[PDB]
């Protein structure tokens, strides 16, 4: 279950379900590189990681630039070692078109590494429900659809070289737009979801921890729904 | 005598012992998968349960638990029998206490039918007869295992793919029913695991098996219970009603 | 030799009464069938039979209770008797207000049922190295969570089954499918009040509810020699409402 | 009741297999066909089939992969025989090239459909049908290359569905399984062989059985199949 001698890499590290990530990366004893697309993000990671006496650093990164991305891990290799644990977390066309693209672009500079190892885990996050309505639902469906497919694809690609890929998707978890509910709002989403609460960005991060951890080793391919319940596609 | 309840026999804290001697039963805990999860729950600090069908599996369980330290019991428990079910679980809950994570892994093997209807109506009539404890706690874990892949042709793939969709449904059904107790409900799905079948198939075969899997390999039993443990665990509060994969790659439907 | 065309061929439709069934008794019969639908009771029985006179169907109405080996096997054998082998079988006959528990016996009833009625017509369609089974799903019917629930646990029920019965029947040349649909113009529908209509129908892309004739339509095709590749297939028709 | 009689259809990459069959189909129910190619020859032999069909419509050029193609096109269509209401989109492998295929694909399927919802939306009626590939491709990359696409169609079919579906517009999938065609013809006899025993029905699909399906979705009485994928396999389904 732990961590120690591995590195991480965790995208979008600065708040809610990164920032989450990259903390329960460290306690189980990684050393955590959290990006941000802001220098200001990233100094917030480094100030996290710190604070929580987690080795590691806050850097930043463009998932969008092939440019950024190359930069990035050079920079990484050469101070930090190569990350082995490669977790993303950084109109539904051009949005899912958009993030599968970044994830494509991630994921195969970080698979030389991993395959000079001849072991590494791609841990991919999902969105969670942005808006209730029609076009919230369409977007978050498609978003996921993509997701799954994309994740199921790469874990083919990448198995004989015992990389694992799988998916997260969570549901509805306590972040900024369930945070801004009316009432009204808040109470007729709940009565959605099985458990009658939203998740917490932890609960979010325990179950990447073990997607990370070789107790999962024969887990690829996989999306791992996180939503007390509430099934929506 | 037969007799039907074997002990463990039963001041190291290990760090992995997080269940803090919750009570869990393991159905089919003879072998393979099954014993596996007895194992690793009891790694996790569970007072654990194991059943199997006869007196001589349930002393087997016992001494399994014993050699690997683990308190809790081997017990005889046909998951087909209301009378089995509800007479087993009140001896279990006047000896060890509620059962509060239950491993549906026993299960029986033109066939697909009457094996995906036994095997789910013996789901239902376990998880409801557990959920009453489960209730008052306001805290359970119900897992459920899938079939392995069980034969390698067209009637095995039909086998196959019709347990898991029902298992899949079913999960989800029963989640949502149960959801309001905190009690969560999960499925684990394995792939083709290294038992004694595999291990004994001609390498020709082996070879054409193991080209069907991404990884490349047989998945081990402690693969699987490792994936139960984490279900089990409070950081997977979350996780209700959904099926996970352990099959390293091959989906087969 | 005709493209949709059911002549020749008899047809059993269990749940023929009304709504869904009705119909596609109703389409079955344009399309050239002789068509046999079922109820659970003589009155049911007697208002098929009238249904498909009125509309110049050959056929009949019978009582048929799915649940019954005897009911089965008296109504194949009246069926063999005095009109010829059913051909084409579908499935239409399902069994406080609903609540999240009660999909366990409703699912486990409707697929038990659903077997021993496909069972006994398999041997007929085994002969004959030809058939269409076509089962329909069940609509939503409650709004709300326990609506959802047992509609979703139902209509995965349904789909397993048939993929599964497809592989097992499909070397004789034997099709198997289902048709799913979502929200019907049916009663629950009609007792919401007009607040409840229009949320419900904001959860549908077409912004309708489907018509009984639009399930009937997609049965025909399905029964049609032009699906003879189409097996374990289920076929949403639900106006882009998806829900599981 | 069938009839597609006074409708226009557009159909991609009709010069052959499943894309002609489907041509021919909704030229039987009487639709005006506008099948295309990538080719003027394609589409000097798509006309000389219509006609050799009695279907009324014509051939032309069209390169799906082009924002340029796709509007001149449906300006001379919409000239010449009027707006297209009924759009069919029709037109070894690597172990890591599936993601540029998907992307590729998926990325023409939304440039042709974005190009004749205009059309649509203002007749306030429509329907698009797509296609899927046909199982055949060579070893794990053939089946990784199949699944991923198999599941980009269904997520993009059901999403545009949604989003389209307030004007009376269906949008809808057909995921072939082992057609007989030119390109699964000649495939190595032991791989022919292994898919067939793959399939209950224990045989080939003619493309004739996938455009049949097609014609049924652009009926009116599939108006209210919106955002499915219908499976035309035999029983063969491969994830
Ligand atoms: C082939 C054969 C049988 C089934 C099946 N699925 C069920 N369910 C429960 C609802 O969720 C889906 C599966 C249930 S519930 C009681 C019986 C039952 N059977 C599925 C495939
Ligand atoms: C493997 C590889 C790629 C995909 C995939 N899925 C997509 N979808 C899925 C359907 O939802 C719309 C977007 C989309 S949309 C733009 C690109 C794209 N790619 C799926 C599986």
């Amino acid at each position: 279950m732990s961590l120690q001698g591995k590195v991480a890499l965790v995208t979008g590290a600065s708040r809610g379900i990164g920032q989450a990530i990259a903390l329960e990366l460290g306690r189980l004893g990684a050393v955590v590189i959290g990006t941000a697309t802001s220098a200001s993000g990233a100094e917030k990671i480094a100030e996290t990681l710190k604070a929580n006496g987690v080795e590691g650093a806050g850097l930043v990164l463009d998932v969008s630039s092939d440019e950024s991305v190359a930069a990035t891990l050079e920079h990484i290799q050469q101070h930090l070692g190569q990350p082995l644990i490669v977790v993303n977390n950084a109109e539904w066309f051009d949005v899912v078109n958009t993030n599968l693209n970044s994830l494509y672009r991630l994921s195969k500079a970080v698979l030389r590494g991993m395959t000079k190892a001849r072991w590494g885990r791609i841990i991919n996050i999902g969105s969670v429900v942005g808006a209730m309505g029609n076009a919230g639902q369409t977007n978050y469906a498609a978003a996921k659809a993509g997701l799954e497919g994309f994740t199921r694809a790469l874990a083919r690609e990448v198995g004989s070289r015992a990389i694992t890929v799988n998916a997260v998707a969570p549901g509805f978890i306590d972040t900024d737009m369930t945070r801004e509910l009316p009432e009204a709002q808040r109470e007729a989403l709940l009565g959605q979801i099985p458990l009658g609460r939203l998740g917490q960005a932890e609960e979010i991060a325990k179950v990447v921890g073990f997607l990370a951890s070789d107790g999962a080793a024969y887990v690829t391919g996989a999306t791992v729904p996180v939503n007390g319940g509430m099934y929506m596609s």
